[PDB]
């Protein structure tokens, strides 16, 4: 089945325009289930995840067309209210259509999320955020269920600051009879992202980006055309290969306000770094320097690029320490990496990498999305060539990332 | 030597006021010396530690004057600027006077903070955001030394929102050439509070209580009146007082916005609270509900109310998980409320704590300044007598606990 | 693609006998390597993995022949020494024709393991004992090359007491010249079964079972009979079911002096056992009492139990924890459990079990061995029916789990 | 108040003699309870633990007297069973009584261990084996009751191989009707040592020193005459000293066996070791290789040689990691290490030591018995001069160590 392989490679050098953010349109696709009309989604990216939840919707009765990067949804005539094990299976995000479900049919039942390749990643503050609003909640087989005769809007603490359960809390809380307050919300930019959708459809969220979110909700919301915001994880994707190959590369159709952990830790590691207002230039440093990462809430560093920086740093010259505080078990890249000839140990939320002179190729396996991608910039370093199986992580959430390295002057190539 | 008695008592009902916190006054008392003229801070809580850091002021060569809760600071004639061995080892928030000397003189030695009792607390991102700012750090024998022809603003990055680090670098900017970006700062309320204060002493400083502050840096200072904001955790010791005494408590001089997580929690927990403009009342459920807590940075649940909801927990109707993000070892009282009949099991960062029908009284001894205070709300609780040593710990943080307990009817007394 | 479908069931009652056990049988057909002769291996567990060993020992040109629960080898005319990356991929234990195939020709290049469902697994604990033997170790594109003019016994000390590094450095050394003493031990059952398979091929292995194993090489080894184990794992699996299905179960062709920590732990949550000379007759209690478990290297309690009682965990009286000190990540069933209502909360190593009135059958997918049996487990006490997915895990290491259960009474079926 | 004062010293050279262990005495001299008779205990060392519980046992009236090393104990006439809270919390070793009280009297009240510098340390697992011998087990006002009609043996399972309920379990089997098994029984010489004096006495204790102990229970135990086995923590600190200071240094009255993991992880550094039937002769390397250690139960490398091997790896030549597994919190000393200009980061149980050119001189604080020690290590080692606080800490575990290494040629004293 297919590969990916990847070749020792020049220095990037060159554009790339990033796509639209995956993890802004899932949940804003979900969200266009609030309204009672059509909305217009537009920068949204060609991936399977944005095609699975499509026809998560399709399957509740919304009308989904997709044709050059805009999507169009008619919720005005939605029928059921389950998500069915099948879909929640092949993608989680499925899990956030409750809010909105709860919210336009007063009643929702949809498969509890299992195991996970990162962690055990329960659902638990979703629920909590919910029976808060006068839901009740009841497992029925592998469902939760949650029903009121009414949401009602209420105060509410997030012992997290978890995305998901701000995202979909906040989508339960547009419809909501009064007013709701999400203490402890999720800062990132994402849920800036769907507070603005939210507000473009009729709703009332203030807040969004800060430490409280206020919602006072309306009987109503309507149908509403957004642009999506870029991909900032896919932009840091592009950095980090600037940053490992000694390249040269501009990342266009950016935020820089998004990515400011990772200009920082960049700039920490050696490179180079001119930000614009669209777009940022990465120039890779001749010898990386050992940094140390944390992952924690935005705007704290990304746990989406912690495997990509861990790659960077197998060839730093000296130790970094990289620490996940945000996932159990986002550690199973490691192994995979220590095949190409790195030196990482860990133990407990800790992976002490020891710089070595350099990658060798190797047979590998993709883990998960972002893991899968941090193979492929080991791949662009490792002396010979790289084969990565398991690609579907990695086809899922990046557009079309053999031909943007090509046109960055790497060596890559799918084979089916 | 010197111990605290507490019976088992009444349930609490009644009135307290609570005093200025303590980590507003120490930061804001460091930032006088920024200024070249005379500052007046009212609202001092009379506590060991506001004198110990007076001590610190004295011994650079400002003018202290205390009396009656006020406090005033003449550093325009400031000497010296080494923060000797003895006052840091006393308390380690000396070590925010390295900022402001830093700022005034260019040059600061300052003793490296040794051991604590909560965990290992190294201050690395004092120093980087110092760097950052132009500053060389050298360390002799114990001393870090910082030195610089000129303090320039620059952008930096936080890996973790040290409270600490946000408060010495904040100072630092103040005076520094040009704009200074703190990115990932601490958001606690302390951190609003003192850069109020920097901004009546004629700062320029915005972003304070968001995850980015900007300090445009100017040339002089001027001494300023400001008034010390309440004591959160002051306030959280009383307000979990009344929930484990099933008590009745109007707690007095507080800010609302500033106890969102222990508010949610007490009302998670069963606690019924009315929240007014300058006063919070908490009526104490007849069963406490088992409630999990995690602590975080603000606006998350605080540490310095982990060990306090902790022992609320070890009589509630079930089993609750504390885990404790922020700090290394904040668990040595675990054994002192097993000494009382808890049942609490630890492993890692996360203590498993089954409730249990009550308390016994038993002699025990604080560990540190906030599990000192939990024993004294287990005491209040537990069959029989609880006898407290080590008292220095509660003492130098609490003010009269015996008189505010005693008028709220319970039964306590220090015997010296 | 295929399932188990396990239904609510009757309380289990009967006798079930144990196969060989699947971890000695992998080890000691790796060691017929070290032989120019033909062994044969008696009560040979009917498993895909040893079918895989099997065609890896083909591979190196060993003479292999399976049936009816014996296997022979005659490794007389041994050709190659390279263990290529598709067969370990399949099964790391293929990394244990490491030691034998440097002690036959002084040369071996094997695939290094990558990523695993229950940890990173790393294997530098073999290669420090293959170092201190004289070996020098090199790394080419993701292979592990050991080669030496000629092995020499020395002194060596494991950092952990690895199951996999005592059997692969035992095995090396059986060829040294001069006695090896491996310090720190694993003291797992199936060490004692591999050193006493390498004696009756002519070896001197003492102290197997122990802290300590001295092994004296010799010049020659010839091919043996020997008559594997029972496999402890399988034996404890029924064990726990008879617990939670409030049962009655004799467990035929064990030893009951490799499962004394799994009866301990019965007995502590409320089984009555019969010890016997070749047998164990497990009796569930009407209430199961809550215990806490602690994986520890042998004769602690043993990590392939750890998913299983966790599962009897679920549905005991009262909160119980569990504690992972072997493996990493081994808590990927946590979530699978949880979707059939379990109240499981982890942090770290600990998972804390709130046990619940009753499981409720649901849709789960098996993530590794000892977890899909746990499933199944799961399966004949909750409400209903439950569908288990990815099959292939439990059947390559429990010989006819469905055809067991069942005569046991149970309800189960392989659909494919 | 007293200092211990350390200035950079030249190579350690020469024989020091190591004392008896203080962890051999300890449950030794609480198992002297046991006996109808008199007990002479030889090689007993001047410690000030020894001195109090020597007054713990004049509490419960025996006959103690001390002169040169020989302690005696005439348990004939004993009165009261009670360890009062003073005692206990002077030595938490003082539970040790408990076992032999339970056996004498049929009843014991013990002040519970509250909280430690190395952390939480529960007593449960001594009480697990106390109730399986039949003893009904209350808690009263901060002490531990435990009584029976009479102690009868049993099997019982030790979840984790604690020496000291190890030690309390077999000591109260020791007058059991019957047989006892402790399962998973800590393997630590200092057992295999109680466990010879209580054969000496005219116990039946068999199988210390391996995984499972019996104990067949005997009427009446007699005074007995015992050389206590050498001090190994001690031997191995000063093996350290010679690693550290580029030292030679004869380590007399030793047992090799009880030091294996010290020395294989010493000679992985780079020192030359000769192991000799009463002394070891170690040689310390000119560049120190950096090393892994993992704390672990005998006989892998023991924690209390942690805080003195991290000490070692502050001027390695690399990067070390430090794994404590068998204590909580045992890094306090970090942060003084820190203050020598150690680069050491910790993240839960792990420490990553980046080694330096060189320590430098400062005032510090022993936290507890071996750090203090490792904090002398570091005095000989760092430029200048060191100044360690706290020093009873030290006194109260180590003989003369300012007499010892000053007859090494290093350059210490102690300022009273
Ligand atoms: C669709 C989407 O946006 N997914 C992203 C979102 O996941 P989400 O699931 O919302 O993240 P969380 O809830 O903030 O999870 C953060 C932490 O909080 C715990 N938690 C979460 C929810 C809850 O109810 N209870 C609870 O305990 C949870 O287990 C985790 O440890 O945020 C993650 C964190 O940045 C991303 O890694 C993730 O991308 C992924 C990889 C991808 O692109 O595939
Ligand atoms: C004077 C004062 O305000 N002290 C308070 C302040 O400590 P601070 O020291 O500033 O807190 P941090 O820097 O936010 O520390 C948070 C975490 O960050 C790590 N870190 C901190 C700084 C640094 O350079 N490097 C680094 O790694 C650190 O080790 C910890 O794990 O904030 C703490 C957290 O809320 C409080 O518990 C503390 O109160 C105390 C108890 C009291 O009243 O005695
Ligand atoms: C074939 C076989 O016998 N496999 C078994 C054996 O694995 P093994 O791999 O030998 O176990 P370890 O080496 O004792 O591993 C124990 C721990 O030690 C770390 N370690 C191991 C080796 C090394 O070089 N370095 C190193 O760090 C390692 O990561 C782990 O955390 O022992 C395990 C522990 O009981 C079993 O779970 C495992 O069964 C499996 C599931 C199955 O039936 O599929
Ligand atoms: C007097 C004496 O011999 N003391 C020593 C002995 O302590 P002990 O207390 O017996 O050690 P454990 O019971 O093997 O403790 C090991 C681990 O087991 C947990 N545990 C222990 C008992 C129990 O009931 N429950 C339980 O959970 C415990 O918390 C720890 O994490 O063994 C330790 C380990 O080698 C030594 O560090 C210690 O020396 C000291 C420093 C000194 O010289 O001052």
């Amino acid at each position: 089945m297919a590969k990916i392989i990847v070749k020792k490679s020049n220095p990037l050098k060159g554009s790339v325009k990033i796509d639209g953010a995956k993890n802004a349109v899932l949940p804003i696709i979900a969200a266009t289930l609030l309204a009672n009309g059509k909305s217009t989604l537009n920068g949204v990216p060609n991936l399977r995840d944005v095609h699975v939840i499509s026809d998560l919707l399709r399957h509740v009765g919304a009308e989904v067309e997709y044709k050059e990067n805009t999507l169009t949804v008619d919720a005005s005539n939605i029928k059921t209210c389950e998500a069915p094990y099948e879909l929640v299976r092949k993608m989680r995000a499925s899990f956030l259509v409750m809010g909105p479900l709860l919210a336009r049919f007063n009643s929702t039942k949809i498969s509890m999320p299992g195991g996970d390749a990162i962690g055990t990643r329960p659902i638990d503050l979703h629920l909590k955020g919910f029976k808060a609003l006068g839901a009740k909640i009841e497992m029925d087989h592998g469902f939760v269920e949650a029903a009121t005769e009414k949401l009602v809007g209420n105060k509410l603490y997030l012992d997290f600051p978890s995305v998901g359960a701000t995202e979909n809390i906040m989508m339960a809380a547009s419809l909501a009879e009064g007013t709701t307050i999400i203490e402890n919300a999720a800062e990132e930019p994402e849920i800036v992202d769907l507070a603005n959708f939210l507000n473009e459809m009729g709703a009332d969220v203030k807040g969004a980006g800060t430490n409280t979110i206020k919602i006072k909700g309306v009987k109503e919301l309507k149908g509403a055309e957004h642009n999506v915001i870029p991909d900032r994880i896919e932009a840091a994707t592009y950095m980090v290969a600037a940053a490992m190959t000694k390249g040269d590369i501009t990342v266009e159709n950016v935020l820089m306000e998004h990515l400011k952990p990772v200009v920082a830790k960049l700039r920490e590691a050696g490179c180079e770094i001119t930000e614009m207002d669209n777009s940022v230039r990465v120039v890779g440093p001749k010898v990386l320097k050992p940094i140390d990462i944390k992952t924690l809430p935005h705007p704290g560093f990304p746990t989406d690029v912690q495997a990509q920086f861990m790659a960077m740093l197998t060839v730093a010259n000296g130790t970094g320490v990289v620490i996940e505080t945000v996932f159990e078990n986002r550690f199973m890249h490691v192994a995979e990496f220590n095949r190409m000839g790195a030196n990482i140990k860990i133990d407990g939320r800790s992976a002490v990498v020891n710089g070595v002179d350099e990658l060798h190729g190797a047979a590998v396996n993709a883990t998960d999305l972002r893991a899968g991608a941090a193979l492929i910039l080991c791949g662009l370093i490792a002396e010979g060539e790289t084969q990565i199986g398991e690609i579907y992580h990695i086809q899922r959430g990046y557009v079309d990332i053999d031909k943007k390295i090509t046109a960055l002057g790497g060596q890559i190539e799918i084979v089916e």
